[PDB]
């Protein structure tokens, strides 16, 4: 390759945080084949993208303006303040005007044609043919009662986006030779055997074991394990799952490779251990640590290529049984009797898209004759292709329960029709979904590829999402690094530049973030000594190695300029994270405000990303129902290991320490303090009324959203409010109360203990409207939740843990019983009062 082609690839590694040209931990060519395989899709999308539109990345939507946002326009007239930067002239606009119509009517109303609008202070353009009402930045202003300011400047040069050119009927069997391990320290010497499973989609097809023996650094068996399943009956994407019990270690080997060739030869596999189910147990990856990790030596010998090739109406009562089956929630288990009905009737089942996950779970994947039929069945997809895209339904086909490439591919087919507004909504969960893919190159992996390359805002978050995992998952980091590399070769030198800047800042500051944790420990107090250094270090960073500006990873519209070293401070949290503030690099930025970002170590910010994302989902669901719950899913991006950044919400304080308004160094509580905090924080009386109004919506929001996610019981310390009346939860790492509805909250709604008011009626009433809107999405919520547990939490009950949300969403009831159920929850919160809050700190010491 060229000498530069290598200076290039090292650049790629520093951005990735992993070296994908490194072949030390692979027993095959799957990953390199996948690098090569992705070259076409990469090149295809770069080739098909309009350079101009790709350069300006307009953020748009096809959805109708919600009703709550139409009213906020009581004229059919929108006002745009256009600033050429000396005199700015406002304009009265129709909701249907394209950018071009206003750029046209802006030169008319001034009593060469290639000038564009910009959102003052952000890298957001209003451009392309879309009605201004369909632009996100605009809907964002209307929701917040905010003026639309646009400075007029020149379109960005697409040259900057330039991309560098490129360059048998036998029963299956496996011999288990034995297991070598460098050291075994534990306490009680025990017996150790090996459990071999044939797996397809978390379904175990066949299982065998070895004779247990004394546990030693090396154990030899030299045993052939003969399975029942015949070689031809092995489905593509079938795993050999090898586990050691006494369950200590596990490792996986794909039985059919990326060429559809059956696996043969000798294998020494380095395994994963366990801490005293979960998506990591699925990985075709081997433990990179060859020094400290159990290994297994096995043998495969068998024959070549197994490949893939190309009237009765139900009595009513059976059709009624079938229909009862399809209706059940995603978590509801299928009997043998259930599956046989679903199967025998496959042709009927095909007319019901909501039945596909159950129907495909009714397949014997261990039988080539049956799989073949399944494909014949898939061949006539008419009903599936024409159906309305159901995201929750599509998402079910991408989980750990489906290992078939054709099954998963149809789900991806249906995603193809998602426009960027919605891909952004689901990007994080789809990327996590990559983990359930049997092979590194996948239809889904390629769709994330195209979508990121086609759009910079998608590309931006794709990048960070992938880098999050690559840094923190030895399990999935190899496959992700290949996908990230694929992306980076297509995104343009412009973004390639941004990422590097972003990356430099993040390392530099993650460095500081840890060094400050190490010196100081939990008083929890902040040494004047610690503080002076925190300034010492940061100041050197500002001068010595500064990337003069950078994109804010959770808000890529915004470029942070230089730090304000004076407003920076260590946090008194328990982990001692940094509280940082930057100047905005955009001088045309309208406000004088800095950009606060909190850098922290010791939380898994990955669970927090996932949680914040589901919140952004509940919002979009309500938007479709014309609801606004005034949530505040602040930006949070995971980066390291127990490390990442978080967006500072301006003017927010903790509800706790609003309690501390009068005293604060013990506990207890007092009603009306909060409403007192509000009058005090409102400039006018009209703004105080608005604050009480906002707090009612935002409180109703976190009440419903939190209850469903089963995170509803939180310390006052984790709840925050703005000086503007907006309430929001934080720190989502991980008797009871359904949620937090306290007398201090209630007091602000105008009631103190049992009684009722005009605002308090407004609250209950919203929750119920909000609550029932979610229930319409239960399956969507259930799948998202379950996937979040598998990919995002530690080892879970992929039975019990998932269920909370089933009971929570009142699956199976009618909207009537439900409305009551939730209202009772409010009563339950009125009955605890301060009892729940009061208990934290009891065990503190
Ligand atoms: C402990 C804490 C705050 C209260 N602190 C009060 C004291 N303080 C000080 O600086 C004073 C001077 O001592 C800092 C803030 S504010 C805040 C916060 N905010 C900042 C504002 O915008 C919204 C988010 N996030 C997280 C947090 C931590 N971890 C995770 N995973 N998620 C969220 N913790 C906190």
């Amino acid at each position: 390759m060229s000498e530069e082609s290598q200076a290039f690839q090292r650049q790629l590694t520093a951005l990735i945080g992993y070296d994908v040209t490194d072949v030390s931990n692979v027993h095959d060519d799957e990953l390199e084949f996948t690098r090569r395989g992705l070259v076409t899709p990469r090149m295809a999308e770069v080739a098909s993208r309009d350079p101009k539109l790709y350069a300006m990345h307009p953020w748009v939507t096809s959805k109708p303006l919600p009703e709550y946002l139409w009213k906020k326009i009581a004229n059919n007239c929108i006002f745009i303040v256009i600033h050429r930067s000396t005199t700015s002239q406002t304009i009265k606009v129709s909701p249907d005007d394209t950018p071009g119509a206003i750029l046209q009517s802006f030169f008319t109303k001034m009593a060469e044609q290639d000038f564009v609008l910009r959102v003052c202070g952000r890298d957001e353009y209003l451009v392309g043919e879309t009605p201004i009402k369909n632009f996100q930045w605009v809907r964002h202003c209307l929701k917040n009662g905010e003026e639309i300011h646009v400075v007029l400047d020149t379109p960005p040069d697409p040259a900057l986006d330039e991309v560098r050119k490129e360059e048998c009927d036998r029963k299956f069997r496996v011999k288990i030779r034995g297991i070598d391990i460098p050291v075994l320290p534990r306490n009680t010497d025990l017996t150790v055997f090996v459990e071999a499973n044939i797996q397809h989609g978390q379904q175990v097809l066949c299982q065998r074991r070895t004779s247990p023996k004394p546990f030693t650094e090396e154990v030899l068996w030299n045993v052939w394990l003969e399975f029942s399943i015949k070689i031809k009956d092995l489905p593509k994407g079938a795993l050999l799952n090898l586990q050691i019990y006494c369950l200590l270690y596990y490792v996986n080997l794909l039985l059919i490779d990326h060429r559809f060739l059956l696996r043969r030869g000798e294998y020494v596999l380095h395994m994963w251990q366990i801490s005293g189910f979960n998506a990591d147990k699925l990985t075709s990856a081997t433990n990179p640590d060859k020094e400290n990790s159990m290994s297994i030596s096995i043998l495969l010998d068998n024959y070549c290529h197994p490949i893939a090739l190309p009237r009765a109406e139900m009595p009513n009562q059976l059709r009624k049984q079938l229909e009862a089956i399809i209706a059940t929630d995603p978590l509801n288990p299928l009997t043998a009797e259930d599956k046989e009905l679903l199967w025998h009737f496959r042709y009927e089942s095909l007319k019901h898209p909501k039945a596909y996950p159950k129907l495909f779970s009714s397949v014997k994947w261990g039988q080539q004759e049956i799989v073949a039929k399944t494909y014949q069945l898939l061949a006539r997809r008419e009903v599936w292709d024409q159906s309305a895209l159901d995201v929750g339904l599509t998402m079910q086909l991408l989980d750990c329960n489906f290992s078939d490439e054709n099954v998963r591919a149809i789900a991806v087919q249906k995603l193809e029709s998602l426009e960027d507004d919605d891909v952004l909504h689901y990007l994080l969960q789809l990327v996590q979904a990559v983990k359930f893919e049997p092979y590194h190159d996948s239809a889904l992996a390629r769709f994330l590829l195209k979508r990121g390359l086609r759009n910079k805002r998608i590309g931006h978050f794709l990048f960070w999402f992938l880098r999050s995992e690559i840094a923190q998952s030895r399990h999935y980091q190899q496959r992700f690094a290949v996908i990230l590399e694929a992306y980076l070769r297509g995104c343009g030198t412009a973004m390639l530049h941004d990422f590097t800047q972003q990356v430099q800042v993040i390392e530099m500051l993650q460095k500081v973030t840890l060094d400050i944790k190490s010196l100081s420990a939990e008083k929890y107090d902040v040494s004047s000594q610690v503080i002076s250094q925190l300034k010492q270090k940061l100041e050197n960073l500002q001068n010595s190695q500064l990337p003069e500006s950078f994109r804010v990873p959770y808000d890529p519209g915004l470029k942070a300029g230089a730090l304000a070293i004076e407003k920076c401070k260590v946090m008194a949290s328990k982990k001692k994270p940094l509280w940082l503030e930057f100047k905005c690099a955009d001088p045309t930025a309208l406000s004088n405000e800095t950009i606060g970002i909190i850098f922290k170590h010791g939380d898994d910010l990955r669970q927090d990303m996932l949680i914040l994302q589901i919140l952004r989902i509940m919002e979009s669901i309500w938007e479709t129902e014309s609801l606004d719950l005034c949530l505040l899913p602040y930006g949070c991006i995971s980066t390291g290991d127990k490390i990442g950044m978080i967006e500072i919400v301006k003017d927010a304080t903790t509800i706790a320490k609003i309690q501390q308004s009068t005293v604060g160094n013990t506990g207890a509580f007092k009603d009306e303090v909060l409403n007192h905090w509000l009058k005090e924080k409102s400039p006018t009386e009209e703004k105080f009324q608005a604050a009480v109004e906002r707090f009612v919506y935002s409180c109703a929001g976190y009440c419903v959203a939190t209850f469903v996610l089963g995170i509803g019981d939180r310390h006052n310390d984790n709840i925050m409010i703005t000086e503007t009346g907006n309430l929001f939860h934080i720190d989502f790492g991980h008797e009871r109360v359904p949620f937090v509805l306290t007398p201090d909250f209630l007091f602000v709604m105008g009631t103190s203990g049992k009684k009722t008011s005009p605002h308090f009626q407004k609250f209950q009433d919203i929750c119920v409207k909000a609550y029932l809107a979610l229930r319409h999405h239960t399956n969507l919520l259930i799948i998202l939740f379950s996937m979040m547990l598998m990919t995002g939490m530690p080892q879970l009950t992929s039975k019990e843990d998932i269920e909370y949300i089933r009971d929570a969403l009142t699956v199976g009831k009618n909207e009537e019983d439900a409305k009551k159920y939730f209202l009772d929850q409010i009563e339950v919160c009125r009955d605890k009062g301060w009892t729940v809050q009061f208990n934290w700190f009891l065990h503190l010491v």
